[PDB]
RNA sequence: AACCAGAAAGCCACGGCUAACUACGUGCCAGCAGCCGCGGUAAUACGUAGGUGGCAAGCGUUGUCCGGAUUUAUUGGGCGUAAAGCGAGCGCAGGCGGUUUCUUAAGUCUGAUGUGAAAGCCCCCGGCUCAACCGGGGAGGGUCAUUGGAAACUGGGAGACUUGAGUGCAGAAGAGGAGAGUGGAAUUCCAUGUGUAGCGGUGAAAUGCGUAGAUAUAUGGAGGAACACCAGUGGCGAAGGCGGCUCUCUGGUCUGUAACUGACGCUGAGGCUCGAAAGCGUGGGGAGCAAACAGGAUUAGAUACCCUGGUAGUCCACGCCGUAAACGAUGAGUGCUAAGUGUUGGAGGGUUUCCGCCCUUCAGUGCUGCAGCAAACGCAUUAAGCACUCCGCCUGGGGAGUACGACCGCAAGGUUGAAACUCAAAGGAAUUGACGGGGGCCCGCACAAGCGGUGGAGCAUGUGGUUUAAUUCGAAGCAACGCGAAGAACCUUACCAGGUCUUGACAUCCUUUGACCACUCUAGAGAUAGAGCUUUCCCUUCGGGGACAAAGUGACAGGUGGUGCAUGGUUGUCGUCAGCUCGUGUCGUGAGAUGUUGGGUUAAGUCCCGCAACGAGCGCAACCCUUAUUGUUAGUUGCCAUCAUUUAGUUGGGCACUCUAGCGAGACUGCCGGUGACAAACCGGAGGAAGGUGGGGAUGACGUCAAAUCAUCAUGCCCCUUAUGACCUGGGCUACACACGUGCUACAAUGGGAAGUACAACGAGUCGCUAGACCGCGAGGUCAUGCAAAUCUCUUAAAGCUUCUCUCAGUUCGGAUUGCAGGCUGCAACUCGCCUGCAUGAAGCCGGAAUCGCUAGUAAUCGCGGAUCAGCACGCCGCGGUGAA
């Protein structure tokens, strides 16, 4: 293997960390209940197909704050479903949980979704080809600078394991001045597990 | 007329040809197939099941004949390289033939008659309830026989011609052939004079000839063979082939004229002639050269390539054989279809000193090229184009030009020429890639130049092996062996011996519920067992809920069990090498090609120039971090210059410097000269701290290697389930006849010892770094001191620098190994820690063949820190000091 996970280059120098606080001696409680917290919304993806996740530090309480496609799933019919958030979390933190929402906008742009959204089509046993190239045609007409897809596993729920994807636009990657995103998933039917691994280019 | 849906459907096949798909079973076994081919753990191909499709009282398999086969080509094929022009001529028989008048009517066309049995195939009509079937009536078939016409074509008869052929007359060239003599140069042997120790040979050498005078050198003699220069994609011949000179005999070709005969032509099975080199017979001749052979060499072996000798043969006369890649791999005759360009031999016309130019034409002889053709490669008036005549030859690759038979030959052999059996191929051309002991150009500690290492010694470490009750798993050329393991005494920990459990150590549900703890004493190696105060409601609306046990209940959990060859993800390498691609146009019958090539340039597919290519993407570079100069903003826990004082930058005083760290500034071929097509770029220069990617790092394109990893994690399938799941103690992983990889300490005088003497940098610190002081020589202990930080500590770094002693020895070097007494952490250091003191004092005096690293603050050498971590580092990750060739 060779390559380098890109979000984790321009990571610090033009595009900043995603828990932002600073803890000396108290570095292994925060640690592993941020985890705790970022683990436990899995529950929300698979509906409400969320993208990020902030976390905060207050003085001794927890603020963090969301995106996704769909503002009302998340806080509820009468925004009591974020009261059960509030109250799932600061059971699971000891700690009064101040939660946050923004809508993401544009949803197709994003990395995690399209990949979320491939990754679904490919569990209904649909074709992949079609599928990478009508993603990359909804996200470029959505107005981009280039996008590649690459799939890898049994192909097909066939024999011995392949990879190919497609590309259009034009995405540079030893350059810095990049902000490309990047997300990789997986699904399988019954043969084991596949892979797919998505990278977009929208501005230096 | 009566009664009953009642008694009445199988067969082949479903991967492509071909119409019709999915489960279960087996696992290169069973088995199947007409041909491709399927079968080694998820089979539409094997077997059953269920579906589907084709036919249906039938359906399949075998055997046989025609088809598709243009694969015997009359309709209807071919011979440059794919199978196939005889080696070439002379020619009886035969096949085919210039132009015109008259004639005849064999061939030809056409008319009448006879005749071509009946039943069949076909056409019309007809009869059985239709159909087969039956019936009537018509055509078709001759190359037949007789008889009548026509006269173009071919044939037969009497004619006439001149273009084809041939002869005459006038000229031209030639290594065309046979016979007879003759010339010079050269090599060699011989005779003689001079002459002294070598000659000759090879990649290197040797064998060999020589002091019975060699090689060399000079004079003459002998003998046989081939003909230096002219020599030319020139000449002649039917082909094989022919080159010194002169003579006697002798064939063929070409141009002119147009006297003469009047189609006398072409091709040509059998036959006859000629026929390179090697070979045979008989008789000569023999200088060089050379199969066989001998000796010398190289080689693992070399009856071969290389060297020194040498016999038949090579030559002459007369016979014999009859073969070559006998080639242009291209049968012969004849006529038609653009050009350009040389050259051998001619004949005409102008200029003319033309015998030196120019124009027309005949005949050979080469190169380029248009139509056309060709599967492409290519050929193209010297067709492999367009067409007629005559000959030869071919029909998948092997078996094999073999066997038998026949003819020829003295003999070797030659000509002619199969079948049994086997395979699904064997072939021609052309594209992309790879490879070469083929070529051209250019890079890298890859060579060369240096410095230092390993292989020899002791010890640490990871392996292979062996032993074991177990030495738990993985890693296997470079790209495994100080590797996962960045801390094996218990664990950690998979493995072995024991003692133990079952919805189980861990998760969820459900039933009763309801709040488990913790604590002590016993027996125990603990796991546990047994008793003791006990786990106690955290909401109440009067009804209830969570944490919680414990029991039960079945839902079940559980696995470092299996498959990197079913997989995701993550790495190693080619490689920091400079490459890998696409869209649209254009070329090619097609695989494919153009771009991406040539010239210049470069670290580079980096740029410039020209070009059927125009444009683009991942790559290169740049954007990033650090190091070297510094402006400014800020001055403590940092700094101390201007002042004072104290042990001191401490404490006053200051922020100047130093440093800390934000924002700025700065290197861009920016200006100078030159080289260069004025371009790109290159050589030198100024200025500047650094000059030409300033030094270093991060950054790893398409893909190769079924490389590695189910043991970080995840996961299909297969598997274990009162046991491969689980708890505890004790031992392993540290075993030792042995082979290897990586490291450390050394074999001393640039050194050993003793005593004084200064200078860094990176980072760690609250149950931890210890200040200071006291004690013991030491590892350390005791009491106490700051420090959650530029303050305090680890921590005055060690080599360095200055003196003294030791004298070349296994030494005062080396300190492995071992006895004894201690220290520290640890519940516990025999197995199996680190360290101290004393005592003993091993191998070891620079290491073979071989082999590694390195181009500068590098190599070499000396210390510091920290990751994991009670504790344990010669390892690993960083820092700095000294400083070469």
């Amino acid at each position: 293997g060779q390559k380098v996970h890109p979000i984790g280059m321009r990571v610090g120098i033009i595009r900043d960390w995603d828990a932002k606080w600073y803890a000396e001696k108290e570095y292994a409680e925060f640690l592993h209940e941020d985890l705790r917290i970022r683990k436990f919304i899995a529950t929300k993806l698979a509906d409400a197909a969320v993208s990020t996740i902030e976390i905060e530090r207050a003085a001794n309480r927890v603020n963090i704050s969301i995106h996704t496609a769909k503002p009302g799933m998340v806080i509820g019919k009468g925004g009591s479903e974020v009261e059960n958030l509030r109250k799932e979390l600061n059971k699971l933190t000891g700690k009064r949980v101040h939660i946050n929402i923004v809508e993401i906008k544009k949803p197709d742009l994003d990395a995690k979704l399209v990949g979320e959204g491939i990754a679904r089509q490919l569990e209904n046993r649909v074709a992949f080809r079609r599928a990478q190239k009508q993603a990359i045609q909804r996200a470029m007409r959505a107005g981009a600078k280039g996008i590649k897809t690459q799939v890898s596993g049994r192909l097909n729920g066939a024999d011995i394991a392949r990879s190919e994807g497609y590309s259009e636009g034009t995405v540079p990657l030893h350059t810095l001045r990049a902000d490309i995103d990047y997300a990789w998933e997986e699904a399988d039917t019954t043969y084991g597990k596949l892979g797919v691994k998505v990278w977009i280019y929208r501005g230096e």
